[PDB]
C-alpha cells in the first residue's frame, strides 16, 4: 500500500474512519475536551482525503502509528494536562506508541455518565453527529481498552435509543440496559487485552481455540485454527490501539465466516444477513451451535495410541491444539478456564509419563485425572447458587465483600465494594439459567471481575497473595483466589468511629447507593474484625440497616443519627469479638 491512511479510509468508509479515530484520540488522551479531539479527528480525516485523491502527496506514506501519534503530540497544554505523555512525544515510532501504550489509565475516575432525557434530546436534535460523537467519546475516555468497532456499534444502539423514544420514561431503561452492556463487553476485551499484556499471545490462542470450539463444533480443526489465527490477530490490533487495522481485519474475518457458516455454524444465518458492523457483533455473541452426533471418541486417539510420547515430542504444538479442540467442542458445559486447566493436566501428564520406563501404563489414566478438576468448579457454583437463592442479590453481595475483604484486606474499600456487588450481580445472571449453563456463566464471568480487580492492582499493589493469584497462572487465577484464606499477617486496621458513623444524608440517596455506603461500612467491620465471623458480620450489619432505615423514617431525622449512631457504633465492636 502507498498509503495506508489512504488504504483504512477507502475501505472503511469516512464514517467509520472518524468514528474509530475519534475512540482511538479519546482512549490515548483521556482528559481532553471534546473539542480538542473533534479537531483533531477532522485534520486527521482532511488528510486521510488528501491521500486519497494522490498517494504519492507528501507524508501520505508515513506509518498510520507516526501520523496518528505526531497529531497526539500536537494537543494544546500537554505537559501540564498529560504529563507522562508529553515524554513519550520525546520518542520515535515504536518506542513512542509502545510509550503511549505503557500509560492508559484503567481507573481514570470521571464523573458517571448520567442521562439527561431533555437536555440530550434537545441536543441530539439541533446536531446528531456531535451528539453520537460525544458518546463515542465519554465511553471511550473511561474504557481506554474498548473494542473499537464495538463501541461504533453500541453508538448506532444509542441513536435508535434517542431516534425512538425523543418523539422521557421510554428512554432510561433502554439506557439502562445499554450501559449494562458496555460494562459486560468492556470487561470481556480487558481481559483480552490483559491476557496479551500478561501471558501472551499463545495463552490468547489457547483461550480462543476452547471458546471457538464450543461456540463451533461443527467446525474442523483448521476452520476454528483460521478463524483463531485472525481473531487473535484482530484483538492484537485493537488492544495496541491499531483501530483502524482492528476494524477492516475484523470486517474480512466476519465475511470469511459468513461465506463459509455451513462448514462453521448452523446459528451464524441470523447473523450472516446483516449491515457489517450488526454482522461482526451477532457473530461475536453468538450461541453455541447443537452438538454433531459424529464427534469422535478421544480415548483412542488421547489415552490409548502407543505413539503418543512420539506425537508429543515430533508435533507438540498441533497434539495439543487438536485435544484442547476436541475436547472444548464436546464440552460446552464447562467454563473456558476450566478447559484451559485441563488441557494444561493433559500436558504436563505426557512430561511425567514419557520420561518413565513405561509410558502407555502411565497415560493410559489421563482422563481420569481430569474428574477432581471438573468437581471442584460445579460444587463451588452449586454452593453460590444455593445461596443467592436463599438471600437475594443484597446479602448475597454482602457475603462475598465479606469473602473477598477477609482475602485482601489492604485493597481499597471502593475496589473491595465494587468487586463483591460485581461478583453478586453474576449470581443474578447466571444462577437462574439452565443447570448446564450456570458453570460456564458463571465462572466466565468470574474471570471478569477478577482481571479487573488484577488490572486495579497492577496500578496500585497491596498484597503478595494478589500478586501472586494474578501474574502466575491466567487458567489457574480463579481457583488461586478461591483458594485464599484470611491473610493472617495483616494487622488489622484502626478503629475510627467516623467510619462508621452515619448521618442523614444516605436518607435521600437512590437505593443502590444507599447499599454501597452499608456495603462499604460492611467493608471496613472486616477491616477492623478479621477473625469476626461472617454470621457476626451480617447480625451486626443487620443492626446498621435498622438503625439507617429507621432514623430515615424519622420526623427529625439528624437528631436520631446522633441520638442512636454512637450507641451502635460502640456495641457493634463488642458484636465482632
Ligand atoms: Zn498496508
Ligand atoms: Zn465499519
Ligand atoms: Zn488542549
Ligand atoms: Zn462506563
Ligand atoms: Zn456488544
Ligand atoms: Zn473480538
Ligand atoms: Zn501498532
Ligand atoms: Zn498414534
Ligand atoms: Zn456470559
Ligand atoms: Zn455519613
Ligand atoms: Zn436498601
Amino acid at each position: 500500500h502507498k498509503s495506508e491512511i489512504a488504504h483504512r479510509f477507502n475501505d472503511l468508509g469516512e464514517k467509520h474512519f472518524k468514528g474509530l479515530v475519534l475512540v482511538a484520540f479519546s482512549q490515548y488522551l483521556q482528559q481532553c475536551p471534546f473539542e480538542d479531539h473533534v479537531k483533531l479527528v477532522n485534520e486527521v480525516t482532511e488528510f486521510a482525503k488528501k491521500c486519497a485523491a494522490d498517494e504519492s502527496a507528501e507524508n501520505c506514506d508515513k506509518s498510520l502509528h507516526t501520523l496518528f501519534g505526531d497529531k497526539l503530540c500536537t494537543v494544546a497544554t500537554l505537559r501540564a494536562t498529560y504529563g507522562e505523555l508529553a515524554d513519550c512525544c520525546e520518542k520515535q515510532e515504536p518506542e513512542r506508541n509502545e510509550c503511549f501504550l505503557t500509560h492508559k489509565d484503567d481507573h481514570p475516575n470521571l464523573p458517571k455518565l448520567k442521562p439527561e432525557p431533555d437536555a440530550q434530546c434537545a441536543a441530539f436534535q439541533e446536531d446528531p453527529d456531535k451528539f453520537l460523537g460525544k458518546y463515542l467519546y465519554e465511553v471511550a475516555r473511561r474504557h481506554p481498552y474498548f473494542y473499537g468497532p464495538e463501541l461504533l456499534f453500541h453508538a448506532e444502539e444509542y441513536k435508535a435509543d434517542f431516534t425512538e423514544c425523543c418523539p422521557l420514561a421510554c428512554l432510561i431503561p433502554k439506557l439502562d440496559a445499554l450501559k449494562e452492556r458496555i460494562l459486560l463487553s468492556s470487561a470481556k476485551e480487558r481481559l483480552k487485552c490483559s491476557s496479551f499484556q500478561n501471558f501472551g499471545e499463545r495463552a490468547v490462542k489457547a483461550w480462543s481455540v476452547a471458546r471457538l470450539s464450543q461456540k463451533f463444533p461443527k467446525a474442523d480443526f483448521a476452520e476454528v485454527s483460521k478463524i483463531v489465527t485472525d481473531l487473535t490477530k484482530v484483538h492484537k490490533e485493537c488492544c495496541h490501539g491499531d483501530l483502524l487495522e482492528c476494524a477492516d481485519d475484523r470486517a474480512d474475518l466476519a465475511k470469511y465466516i459468513c461465506e463459509h457458516q455451513d462448514s462453521i455454524s448452523g446459528k451464524l444465518k441470523a447473523c450472516c444477513d446483516k449491515p457489517l458492523l450488526q454482522k461482526s457483533h451477532c457473530i461475536a455473541e453468538v450461541k453455541e451451535d447443537d452438538l454433531p452426533s459424529d464427534l469422535p471418541a478421544l480415548a483412542a486417539d488421547f489415552a490409548e495410541d502407543k505413539e503418543i510420547c512420539k506425537h508429543y515430542k515430533d508435533a507438540k504444538d498441533v497434539f495439543l491444539g487438536t485435544f484442547l479442540y476436541e475436547y472444548s467442542r464436546r464440552h460446552p458445559d464447562y467454563s473456558v478456564s476450566l478447559l484451559l486447566r485441563i488441557a494444561k493436566t493433559y500436558e504436563a501428564t505426557l512430561e511425567k509419563c514419557c520420561a518413565e520406563a513405561d509410558p502407555p501404563a502411565c497415560y493410559r489414566t489421563v482422563f481420569d485425572q481430569f474428574t477432581p478438576l471438573v468437581e471442584e468448579p460445579k460444587s463451588l457454583v452449586k454452593k453460590n447458587c444455593d445461596l443467592f437463592e436463599e438471600v437475594g442479590e443484597y446479602d448475597f453481595q454482602n457475603a462475598l465483600i465479606v469473602r473477598y475483604t477477609k482475602k485482601a484486606p489492604q485493597v481499597s474499600t471502593p475496589t473491595l465494594v465494587e468487586i463483591g456487588r460485581t461478583l453478586g450481580k453474576v449470581g443474578s445472571r447466571c444462577c437462574k439459567l439452565p443447570e448446564s449453563e450456570r458453570l460456564p456463566c458463571s465462572e466466565n464471568h468470574l474471570a471478569l471481575a477478577l482481571n479487573r480487580l488484577c488490572v486495579l492492582h497492577e496500578k496500585t499493589p497491596v498484597s503478595e497473595k494478589i500478586t501472586k493469584c494474578c501474574t502466575d497462572s491466567l487458567a489457574e487465577r480463579r481457583p488461586c483466589f478461591s483458594a485464599l484464606e484470611l491473610d493472617e499477617g495483616y494487622v488489622p486496621k484502626e478503629f475510627k468511629a467516623e467510619t462508621f458513623t452515619f448521618h442523614a444524608d444516605i436518607c435521600t440517596l437512590p437505593e443502590d447507593e444507599k447499599q454501597i455506603k452499608k456495603q462499604s461500612a460492611l467493608a471496613e467491620l472486616v477491616k477492623h474484625k478479621p477473625k469476626a465471623t461472617k454470621e457476626q458480620l451480617k447480625t451486626v450489619l443487620g443492626n446498621f440497616s435498622a438503625f439507617v432505615a429507621k432514623c430515615c423514617g424519622a420526623e427529625d431525622k439528624e437528631a436520631c443519627f446522633a441520638e442512636e449512631g454512637p450507641k451502635l457504633v460502640a456495641s457493634s465492636q463488642l458484636a465482632l469479638a
